């Protein structure tokens, strides 16, 4: 079986805000809902479509960054791991 992960309170609140309805997830599911949140809040750069702007959004505090690229997968996994129950 795939390992299920357990978001800490802030990340959990974001994921539910995007439509998640449980407390544990596969990493694929966490990433899906995070992607939905980003799309819904229109955080993508208009011209460089892989760039996500967080400086005006609570996601910035959650991840601890001002911008990131969706191509930086190791970085995104790291940002999520800091917000999982160990
Ligand atoms: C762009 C994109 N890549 C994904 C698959 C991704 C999977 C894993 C990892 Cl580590 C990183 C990225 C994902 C799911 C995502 C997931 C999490 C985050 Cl933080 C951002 C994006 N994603 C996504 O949600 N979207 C939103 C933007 N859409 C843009 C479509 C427009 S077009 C012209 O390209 O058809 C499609 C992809």
């Amino acid at each position: 079986m795939e390992k299920l992960v357990q978001p800490t309170p802030l990340l959990l609140s974001l994921l539910k805000s995007a439509g998640a309805q449980k407390e544990t997830f596969t990493m694929k599911e966490v990433l899906y809902h995070l992607g939905q949140y980003i799309m819904a809040k229109q955080l993508y750069d208009e011209k460089q479509q892989h760039i996500v702007h967080c400086s005006n959004d609570p996601l910035g505090e959650l991840f601890g960054v001002q911008e990131f690229s969706v191509k930086e997968h190791r970085r995104i996994y790291a940002m999520i791991s800091r917000n999982l129950v160990s």
